[PDB]
Order: structure tokens, then C-alpha cells, then sequence
């Protein structure tokens, strides 16, 4: 920060208002577009929303970091460097298909997440001359365009674009924990009434740009602006601006770790035993080469981006639309469900039920009053305002429309909660009726009928309604009140402050059915561990009333009062062990979420409101609806088609399965390459001669990979998918502890079988050693997936699907007539004698009838 910088802001703040408008050359009516031309031209533009793009060379580096290409690269460099130009060439294929696939995800990811902010749907608020001839207006310009000396508006959510001097301001907030390091919002006031200057960051009359308006309204002139904002570039994104991958590509990662892991650990002691043994530390670097190569799948991206991408296009049938591979790894992961009640628990079909007045009697007249206010408005259509409309007789409807005539309407807003009509029967009087919720409407009526009779609304009358409201909402129904008023015939515009010491006729009520296919959609839901929380905006009686229907069990409720109080950790462990949370507000979801996601649950919030979109973006995953606003659709993580439980629960059992076949592919593929390089490295010390030679080894991993092709195909065991999918490398390493060993028994055998039966025991003779061990191994190592693919019996409990079962034949002919081929001579393997099959037959049932037998032991 540059001294000089830090003292024009103190100007500023401490200079007087009177004097702001001419030193920035502004109006109080705002700029023209000449003016705003001349100061765009004079001190230039403000930040732009364009920023720096990543070169397509950039991008093939951090396309290139992950940990898994950089062994992969490693092994090629050494095997190209130990005359072996075949497994070279075949290891630099892999890696450049593992980039190109990296790279055109990414791409998709970049389209998916472009940056934090977007920072081009964000516009600003300015007077401008929207008639070019002093009418001005408000216009919602780019901030880009937002020259200094501009005078602005300021609401609540709005974040600052430039720097701002405030005019005036209406318990204005602002959150400066990005500049002042403070999370609690600073008050900012028309005048600076801090008593102390020299701080420029802690001025209450000064906002700085890249602030957010937690609260209030106020009116600021822009002060600076580009280069000018004290916050300096504030866009220089060029590099590494996604510094967190995706959570899939971090699993990738995670799983390549824990091989290297391995690697590191035990081809050095394959390095000493043979080496030390023999002595000849060529051959001893060649078998650490081979041990090395033994456990790393080539295409383990590949195998594992197949099958995500096959969940997401089986999903799309089942109208899940997924936006994201990763999405599909936190959707089956996912334990806590947030929704809100409407659309989902209740059938957003909305039926009027009753015509109760103050006293809960069943009045018609205030079917009557009621009726007009429908009828004689000009705005948007409203689907309650046809239910009202159809509740009424066709009679009495034509005779209302006869007798009366619209005369002003007040339009529905969010500060007022209600909407007003004015109708007249005759020129004398004017009858404005108003309706909307409940407590506005007693706040704007000072009168009431009760029984016919007008009365003075005093407080035991307040409370006989709060009353019969509250039984009204526990039985579970939607209560409106209706209010009217009489005055004098005027040719004036009725305004909203119109609404004063009107006359409360009565209450409309209205109920939401739940939707039929919730109750079981819910029941199922809790059968897949999922706990469904309802974090609605609505009365706390009526949630909970509507949790009954389905079946939901709401047990104690939480007003959103109440959680604004507590603090982070308190909400969190209330949270925890809570189900219902009502009269909520965007940033109460937002927070809530928040904490539930810090002990390890998957919670994903599903909303289709134009509000709800950050609380989409703070979940680990964030379910919306193509009906829904543009905003949330761009701000989900899966737009399934239609809001529906029965929906999102099956696609929430279809992404388990992929989870389920992604995960199994890879303990599998862990187990059996751990088998192979601990059989290579028992046998190390006694043979002359290596095993099985690195070529052969990475041709073998090529080939059961290929067979692991058919893996996202595969029929997953519903004991798999009933509960969170959790992938941790902790079980992932104890599984090929176990059953790798097992492998490496029969490899022993096998080692044997070679070195006495068939007399391969001199390294002139190796290939037939070499090449025998190689056709068991690449038979064995596909046909122990239909044995460990399922915890229960192997055929008759539980069987594959035909892809599976189909390319593990095909490979096991590939293995078995590879030797007999011309490919045999450039892979350094020979023939094998008739008399080798039997064996091979016999070590591969009894590898079989092991592996199952002992399969019991993993519990
Ligand atoms: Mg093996």
C-alpha cells in the first residue's frame, strides 16, 4: 500500500459532501451520457470482467502435475534408457491418452467452473439519463462502465464494484473481513461519526471495492476507480486460479500415492536381496525396474474415467442430468439431504380449503370480500389467485362483476408482503380491499368486523386471532387475511401508503397436499442412509404439520431466531441432531449447510428458488431443476428434471453403483499387482535370472486393464450400495495385504513348477521361465475379478454381467495363444510344451477355491 493513496481516502472521508459534487464534476440527479463519456475518457475505465486466459500450452502443464503421469513418465524415461524402446513407446501412449483425457475434462471443468466469481453477471446500480433529458432513472450498468464521480445504490447482497463515498445510508453493513481482516460487518454512515481519522480501511463514510452489503440500503458516489481502487488489480487471476482439482482427480491422486507408496518401500529391498545376493546390480536395477512397473496400472484414468462417464450418460435416462464426472462421486457419498418442503414433500398444487372469519365461523361474505381482490387485479397471473377465483359460485361471481368495477391496484412487494385493489360499486365511495400474510395485515388494520359488527381492534382480539390462526396453521393450512376499507371517491393514485386502519373482514385458508409418491420416496430414503432435513422458509406449524403426512419424523422444531444467536459450533451440534428448521432465511441455509459439512457428511441442498442458489453452491453438492431460474441452474451441481424424491433417490442408488464398480475396480487391480510384485520379490534372491522381465510384466497390466474395460458394465451386489460409498486408503492397503499374499503363493508354485519340472533353471533358458509365468499370471489376475468382485459365493450367488464375463474370455485367449504368434518374438516369449496347460489348469482352480475359501476372513 503506497503512502500517498493512504491519505487521499482520509481526504475524501473527512472533506465535506457540498464540495464532493464539484470536485468529481457530478449532479445530484446523476450523469448524462456526454458526461459520463468525458469521465470514462478522462480517468479511464474501471476494472473489466475480462480477464486473463489460460494458454492452451499453460493448461497441458497443470494438465501434466498429477502425481500418476509423473511415475508413469518416470518408468518410460528408465525403460527407454535400459534398451527397451517397446515398453517406452507403449508407457508414453498411456500417458499422452491420460493427458488428452485429463485435458478435455478439465475443459469441461473450466466450463463448469470458470473462476470464483463470475464477475459479468455482477452489474451496478446508477442514475444515469435513461430519457437523455433530466428524467433519469435507475439503470443496472456494468461495473466496468462505472465511471469516478457516479452516483450509486446500495442494497443488501449488492457487492461494492468501486470505491464509494457514502451520501446516505439506512443502517448500511458491510462485511470487510477481505481488507480489515475482521469478519463482523462494519455500520457505514452517511457522515463519518468516528471520532479518530488517519484510517483510511476504517472509515465508516468510505467502501472500498470488493466489499458485499450484508444489510440495509444506501446511496454512494463512486470516488475511484481501475487502477485508482485501493483494493490495485484485484483481477490478476492469470495463473492457478483453480487451485483446488476436482475431488475425483484428487482420488486418482490419493490411489497413485499409495502404489508409490509401496514402490518406494519395497523396490529398494528388491534392490538389496538381489543384488546384494548376486552381486550383479545391472540385473539388480533391472529387477527394481520390475517391481517397479509390477503395481501400476497403465490406465487406471482411464478405467476410472469410463466408468464415471458411464454413470453420468445411464444417469441422464433416469432424469438425473449431471453436470460434473465429479458430481457423481459426491452424489453417492451423500448422507443429509436439506430440501425445502415445497415441491418436494408437498405437491406445489395449492387447493383452497375453508372461509373463516375472525371468530372461525364459516362466513360467505368473506368468500365475497375475497373474491374481488382476485378478480379485479391486472398483474401477474397467481395460481392462488385462480384458486380463490374457482372456490367461489359462478352466480354470485357474475353478480360481483356487475355491481363492482376496478378502479387501482397496488402491486405485490416483498417490503409489504401484501397487494391491494381498489374497486367502487359508484362514483361516491371507493372499497380498496388488501391480502396477504397474517401479521401485515393486522399491521395495517386498526379496525376488524366481529360478528357483522364493527369493533375496536384491541389486544385480546390480537390474541383470540393468534389463536385461531395457530390451530388453523397446526391443523396444516396456509392462512391469509382479507382486509377492506372504505373512502371518499378521489382521482388520485392509491399508493401503498393507502393501506392504513383498514377493516379485517376475515381469513382465507389454503393447503398443500403431499405429493403420493413422497411418503415412500422418504421411507426409501432413510433405507439408503440418507437423513432428510427440511430447512423451509414457512411457519414453523405448518412444516411440521406437513412432516406428519409424510412421515417424516419432526420431533422438536428450530425457529431461525433461535439460530441466529449461537455461534458456529453450538449451531453445528444442534444441527446434528435436528430435522426441522423453519422460518429461515438465504444466509441461515447457507450457514447451516455450512456447519453440517464439517464432520465429514456429504450434505447436498436441493432448491429451485431465485434465492436459494448460494446455498446450492455452499453444499458439497447442489441438486436443482431445469424449471427453475437460470441463476441456480448455473449454480447446481445436478439439474435433475422434475422435483421429485422418487427421482433423486434413484438416481442417488445409480450413483452408488458407479461408485461401487470404480472403487472395486481399483481394489482389485491394487490387489493383484501386489500379489505379483511380492511373488517377484520373495523369488528375487533365488533365481539368477529375472522373473519376468519389465516388457512382459507392463504387457500383462495392459492386458487385464483392457479386461477392466468391461468394469462399469459389471452388476453391483446390493449389500455394496446400501450405505455411503467412503473411499479411504486405509482399507484400500490392509485389502491388498491380505490378498495379495494369496496370489503369491501360487506364483511360488508356479516358480517352482518351471525351475524343476521343465528344467528352465539356466539364464540361457529364461524366456520359457519368463514366458511360462507369464501366461498364469495374466490368466489368473482376470479370472480372480469373478472370485473377489462379491463377498458372497462366486457363481451361484452371485453372478457378473456379460460385458465382464465376456472380455475375460477374450483376454484369457489372447494370454494363452499370445505365445503361439509371430508377436511372440518381439515380446521375448517363446512356445510353451503341451504339458505346461494341465498345470496351468490346475493352479488356476486351486487359486480359485483358495481365494474363495479364505474370502470369509476379511471380517
Ligand atoms: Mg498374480
Amino acid at each position: 500500500v503506497p503512502p500517498s493513496l493512504s491519505a487521499h481516502c482520509l481526504k475524501m472521508a473527512v472533506m465535506p459532501e457540498e464540495e464532493l459534487w464539484k470536485t468529481f464534476d457530478t449532479h445530484p440527479e446523476g450523469l448524462n451520457q456526454a458526461e459520463v463519456e468525458s469521465a470514462r475518457e478522462q480517468h479511464g475505465e474501471n476494472k473489466l470482467p475480462a480477464q486473463q486466459p489460460s494458454p492452451w500450452w499453460v493448461h497441458l502443464w497443470v494438465c501434466y502435475r498429477n502425481p500418476f503421469n509423473i511415475l508413469l513418465t518416470i518408468l518410460g524415461a528408465i525403460s527407454y534408457a535400459t534398451e527397451d524402446l517397446f515398453a517406452a513407446g507403449v508407457i508414453a501412449l498411456m500417458v499422452a491418452i491420460s493427458t488428452l483425457l485429463n485435458f478435455i475434462q478439465e475443459a469441461r471443468s473450466t466450463k463448469a467452473a470458470d473462476a470464483l466469481k463470475a464477475m459479468v453477471s455482477n452489474t451496478a446500480t446508477v442514475l444515469r439519463v435513461i430519457n437523455d433529458k433530466g428524467e433519469n432513472g435507475w439503470l443496472e450498468i456494468p461495473i466496468d462502465q462505472l465511471v469516478p464521480g457516479d452516483i450509486i445504490k446500495l442494497a443488501a447482497g449488492d457487492m461494492i464494484p468501486a470505491d464509494l463515498r457514502i451520501l446516505q445510508a439506512r443502517d448500511l453493513f458491510v462485511a470487510q473481513a477481505s481488507l480489515t481482516g475482521e469478519s463482523l460487518p462494519v455500520e457505514k454512515a452517511a457522515t463519518t461519526r468516528q471520532p479518530e481519522h488517519s484510517n483510511p480501511l476504517e472509515c465508516d463514510t468510505l467502501c472500498f471495492m470488493g466489499t458485499t452489503v450484508v444489510s440495509g440500503t444506501a446511496q454512494a458516489m463512486v470516488i475511484a476507480t481501475g487502477a485508482n481502487t485501493w483494493f490495485g488489480q484485484l483481477a490478476g487471476r492469470v495463473s492457478e486460479q483453480e487451485s483446488e482439482p476436482n475431488a475425483f482427480q484428487q482420488g486418482i491422486s490419493r490411489v497413485s500415492m499409495l502404489l508409490i507408496r509401496f514402490m518406494l518401500v519395497m523396490a529398494p529391498v528388491v534392490l538389496l536381496i538381489n543384488g546384494y545376493t548376486k552381486g550383479d546390480w545391472w540385473e539388480a536395477a533391472l529387477f527394481a525396474l520390475s517391481v517397479a512397473v509390477g503395481l501400476t496400472p497403465e490406465m487406471l484414468p482411464m478405467i476410472v474415467t469410463s466408468t464415471l462417464a458411464r454413470g453420468a450418460v445411464k444417469l441422464s435416462k433416469q432424469k438425473v442430468i449431471v453436470k460434473h464426472l465429479d458430481a457423481i462421486q459426491n452424489f453417492g457419498a451423500m448422507d443429509i439431504l436439506c430440501t425445502d418442503k415445497t415441491g418436494t414433500l408437498t405437491q406445489d398444487k395449492i387447493v383452497l380449503e375453508n372461509h373463516t372469519d375472525i371468530s372461525g365461523k364459516t362466513s360467505e361474505r368473506v368468500l365475497h370480500s375475497a373474491w374481488l381482490n382476485s378478480h379485479y387485479q391486472t398483474g401477474l397471473k397467481n395460481l392462488l389467485d385462480t384458486a380463490v377465483l374457482e372456490g367461489t359460485d359462478e352466480e354470485s361471481a357474475r353478480s360481483l362483476a356487475s355491481r363492482w368495477q376496478k378502479i387501482d391496484e397496488i402491486p405485490f412487494d416483498f417490503e409489504r408482503r401484501r397487494m391491494s385493489v381498489v374497486v367502487a360499486e359508484n362514483t361516491e365511495h371507493h372499497q380498496l380491499v388488501c391480502k396477504g400474510a397474517l401479521q401485515e395485515i393486522l399491521n395495517v388494520c386498526s379496525q376488524v368486523r366481529h360478528n357483522g359488527e364493527i369493533v375496536p381492534l384491541d389486544d385480546i382480539m390480537l390474541r383470540k386471532i393468534k389463536r385461531v390462526t395457530d390451530t388453523l396453521n397446526r391443523q396444516g393450512l396456509r392462512v391469509v387475511a382479507v382486509a377492506t376499507k372504505y373512502l371518499p371517491a378521489r382521482e388520485g393514485d392509491y399508493q401503498r401508503a393507502d393501506e392504513s386502519d383498514l377493516i379485517l373482514e376475515g381469513y382465507i385458508a389454503f393447503l398443500d397436499p403431499p405429493k403420493e409418491t413422497t411418503a415412500p420416496a422418504l421411507k426409501a430414503l432413510k433405507a439408503s442412509g440418507i437423513t432428510v432435513k427440511i430447512l423451509t422458509g414457512d411457519s414453523e406449524l405448518v412444516a411440521a404439520k406437513v412432516c406428519h403426512e409424510v412421515g417424516l419424523d419432526a420431533g422438536e422444531v428450530v425457529i431461525g431466531s433461535d439460530i441466529e444467536t449461537l455461534s458456529d459450533d453450538e449451531l453445528a451440534n444442534l444441527a446434528q441432531r435436528t430435522t426441522l428448521f423453519a422460518r429461515l432465511t438465504p444466509m441461515h441455509k447457507e450457514r447451516i449447510v455450512t456447519l453440517l459439512k464439517r464432520e465429514g457428511h456429504v450434505v447436498g441442498f436441493m432448491g429451485d428458488g431465485i434465492n436459494d442458489a448460494p446455498a446450492l453452491r455452499a453444499a458439497d453438492i447442489g441438486i436443482s431443476v431445469d424449471g427453475a431460474v437460470d441463476i441456480a441452474r448455473e449454480a447446481a451441481d445436478i439439474i435433475l428434471l422434475e422435483k421429485s424424491l422418487m427421482v433423486l433417490e434413484e438416481g442417488v442408488i445409480e450413483g452408488r453403483r458407479t461408485f461401487a464398480n470404480m472403487l472395486k475396480y481399483i481394489k482389485m487391480t491394487a490387489s493383484s499387482n501386489f500379489g505379483n510384485v511380492f511373488s517377484v520379490l520373495v523369488a528375487s534372491a533365488f533365481l539368477p535370472f529375472l522373473p519376468m522381465l519389465p516388457l512382459h510384466l507392463l504387457i500383462q497390466n495392459l492386458l487385464y486393464d483392457v479386461s477392466q474395460v468391461a468394469i462399469p458394465f459389471d452388476n453391483v451386489d446390493d449389500e455394496q450400495i446400501q450405505k455411503p460409498q467412503r473411499w479411504n486408503p486405509a482399507d484400500l492397503g490392509r485389502f491388498m495385504i491380505f490378498f495379495g499374499p494369496i496370489s503369491s503363493i501360487f506364483d511360488i508354485l508356479t516358480f517352482c513348477l518351471m525351475w524343476w519340472v521343465f528344467h528352465a533353471n539356466t539364464p540361457e533358458t529364461q524366456t520359457l521361465f519368463q514366458s511360462g509365468w507369464f501366461v498364469v499370471g495374466l490368466l489368473s489376475q482376470t479370472l480372480i475379478v469373478h472370485m473377489i468382485r462379491t463377498r458372497r459365493v462366486p457363481f451361484i450367488q452371485s453372478c457378473a454381467s456379460w460385458p465382464l464375463m465376456i472380455m475375460t474370455v477374450i483376454v484369457m485367449i489372447v494370454g494363452i495363444a499370445l505365445p503361439f504368434s509371430p508377436l511372440a518374438s518381439y515380446l521375448q516369449l517363446q512356445a510353451l510344451p503341451l504339458s505346461y496347460f494341465p498345470w496351468l489348469v490346475a493352479i488356476l482352480a486351486g487359486y480359485m477355491t483358495l481365494t474363495q475359501l479364505v474370502k470369509g476372513f476379511y471380517s
